[PDB]
């Protein structure tokens, strides 16, 4: 019999462009067939009534019910290409910086200020004009102030008086913009938030991409932080300038991914003072607009599955060549 690869995500994800790229590439593998879980039956129905897979491929997103993915994966016990459980953690910035200083990954330095909803004035918080104290731990502007919640994307950086003082305040992408400058100076009052050092770039964040420990693509966008105007082409999409990673950084994304037992993962790097810095990992992520990661993808996933269960199900399989990049 074939194997089965499952896909189990919300609709948006898995009818996307990419996904639907990639999906159609994998079904190119002679023993391989794709079986696309509708949402309805993601969110409706038990899990004992989803679809049969030998190897799933299943991600988190808006109003994913990962608790049942989890209890699908136990059921069942396929083969997991992006952990399941991993997948709580990455929605918390904590947990994801935590994983990053514990595999000897650089980031920003940083404080966690944990503030209780109910006392919020209690908190270990000092601030002055020009810094913040978080913990006893010293931030001068710049600095950033990222929720707690990685799904929540209002990140604010604070200026320096000698730059004018005020805030940046950035968000998910409203059509041509964003962030957008504020007067205000102070930090927030409510909520709880992880503070780091701003690190200076050229303006731009590199974006990278894994399909596995050894294969990462790299691009870069213009950093939102700057002024919060989106660059766009002649076509209308957002402007992306080519990177190559270095050795360390391929070393970087082959950690990034095992450490979160992501095998499609994406991560951001900040390149400052002759190093690189992750300063957020996001979890499943596909490149859009390149044919090249498409085929790259799709063959590295299927061999990946090939490799793993070729044997179970008494399939050839001789472990070919595959690119880093
Ligand atoms: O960024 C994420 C989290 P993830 O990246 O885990 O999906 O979700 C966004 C929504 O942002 P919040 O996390 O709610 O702050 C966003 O809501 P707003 O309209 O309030 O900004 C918004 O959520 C709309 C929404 C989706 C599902 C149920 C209810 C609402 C957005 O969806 P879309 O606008 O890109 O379609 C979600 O991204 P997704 O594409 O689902 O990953
Ligand atoms: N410590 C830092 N120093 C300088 N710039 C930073 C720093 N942290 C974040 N940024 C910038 O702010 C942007 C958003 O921060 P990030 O941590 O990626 O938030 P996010 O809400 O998780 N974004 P997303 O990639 O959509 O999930 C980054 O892409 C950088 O341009
Ligand atoms: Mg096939
Ligand atoms: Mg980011
Ligand atoms: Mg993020």
């Amino acid at each position: 019999r074939q194997i089965v690869v499952g896909i189990c995500s919300m609709a948006k994800k898995s009818k996307s462009k990419p996904m639907k790229e990639i999906l159609e590439r994998i079904s190119l593998f002679k023993y391989i067939t794709v079986v696309v879980f509708e949402e309805e039956v993601i969110l409706n129905e038990p899990v004992e009534n989803w679809p049969l897979c030998d190897c799933l491929i299943s991600f988190h997103s808006k109003g994913f019910p990962l608790d049942k993915a989890v209890a699908y994966a136990k059921l069942r016990n396929p083969f997991v290409i992006n952990d399941l459980n991993m997948q709580y953690l990455i929605q918390d910035r904590r947990e994801v910086y935590s994983i990053l200083q514990a595999e000897g990954i650089l980031l920003p330095r940083y404080a966690i200020l944990n503030r209780d909803p109910n006392n919020p004035k209690e908190c270990n918080l000092i601030e002055g004009e020009d810094h913040v104290e978080v913990n006893g731990e010293v931030f001068q502007k710049p600095f950033v102030e990222k929720p707690v919640s990685a799904e929540d994307h209002n990140v604010y950086i604070y200026y320096p008086t000698s730059a004018g003082g005020g805030s940046q305040r950035l968000f998910r992408k409203i059509g041509s913009r964003s962030s957008v400058y504020s007067p205000e100076s102070n930090v927030r009052k409510t909520g709880s938030y992880i503070y780091e050092e701003f690190m200076p770039t050229d303006g731009t964040d590199v974006k990278v991409y894994t399909v596995g420990p050894d294969y990462a693509h790299a691009e870069a966008r213009k950093s939102p932080a700057l002024d919060g105007k989106v660059e766009r082409d002649s076509e209308g999409k957002e402007v992306r300038y080519p990177v190559i990673l270095n050795a360390r950084e391929k070393l970087i994304a082959w950690k990034v991914c095992l450490a979160f037992k992501q095998t499609v993962c994406g991560f951001d790097l900040l390149r400052a003072n002759g190093q690189s810095y992750v300063c957020d990992v996001n979890g499943f992520s596909f490149v859009k607009n390149s044919m090249k990661y498409y085929d790259d993808c799709a063959k590295i996933l299927g061999n990946i599955v090939m490799r793993e269960l070729a044997p179970q199900f008494h399939i050839p399989w001789s472990i070919p060549l595959e690119a880093e990049d």
